């Protein structure tokens, strides 16, 4: 009867060292029960997550599974530890099976990248197109420079495709796909899509959750 749940919490002291700040996560697009979140973590940062706030579900937890591919090394005795400084995707899988949940935590290399018209038509993960990870955890993600003009679109990578986890800009705000689009993200509203020409860069700040081109 259970299905997977709609809503993800991270929660720890890379957020508020008092452990008081929720961070609800983005829904990955068409796939239930899958969330992302591109968070900073300093070194021994300790987090727990759950599906409801004042959930805590860590690293004990028989229900969970941790999968490493960002070097961030992930350990630790009930809260999880995430030992080396840096900018992570923090990524959760909750499928049902049996009556109770089953948890994939994966951290992803902080990637992001432009696609489409903007790029000259890169529809492909290609380094060319790869923002460069700001050092802090106020830093921006910048694009490179665009060599064309168009609907920007942006996007994580992870084991998905990569229209699973993208966003744009909706009035300076980082908005994430929710919907099913197909040419343009006008789709949704305008001043959610973002008009770009030769030259132009994006700067993302995550821990705020905005952003701006430039
Ligand atoms: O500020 C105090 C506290 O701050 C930080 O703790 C974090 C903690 O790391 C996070 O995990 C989270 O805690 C959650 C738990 O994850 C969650 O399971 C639940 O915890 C309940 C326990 O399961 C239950 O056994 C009992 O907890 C007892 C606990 O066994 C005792 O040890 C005692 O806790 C004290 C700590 O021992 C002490 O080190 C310090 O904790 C710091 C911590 O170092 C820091 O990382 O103080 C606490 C108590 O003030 O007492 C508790 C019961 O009082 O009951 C708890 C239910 O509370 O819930 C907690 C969140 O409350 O978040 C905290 C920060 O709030």
């Amino acid at each position: 009867s259970l299905t997977p749940p709609k809503t993800m919490f991270i929660v720890g002291s890379m957020l508020d060292t008092d452990w008081k700040v929720w961070k609800p996560m983005a829904g990955v697009y068409g796939m239930d029960g899958q969330f992302y979140s591109m968070i900073y973590f300093d070194a021994n940062s300790e987090f727990k997550f759950g599906t409801k706030e004042n959930e805590y579900i860590g690293i004990n937890d028989n229900r969970v599974t941790v999968t490493d591919k960002a070097g961030a090394g992930v350990s630790g005795s009930d809260n999880f530890v995430v030992e080396n400084a840096g900018w992570y995707l923090f990524y959760v899988k909750a499928a049902v099976k049996g009556d109770d949940y089953q948890f994939t935590i994966t951290f992803y290399p902080a990637e992001v990248y432009l696609f489409g018209n903007t790029t000259g038509g890169s529809w492909a993960f290609n380094d060319e197109w790869k923002f460069t990870v700001p050092a802090t955890k106020d830093g921006n993600f910048v694009s490179p420079a665009m060599t064309a003009s168009g609907e920007v679109r942006m996007c994580f990578k992870t084991d998905l495709d990569w229209w699973r986890t993208e966003f744009t800009l909706h009035d300076g705000e980082i908005f994430y796909r929710d919907f099913n689009l197909i040419d343009s993200w006008t789709e949704k509203g305008d001043g959610y899509s973002i008009q770009g020409s030769a030259g132009n860069v994006i700067h993302l700040n995550f821990t705020a959750g905005t952003g701006e081109k430039k």
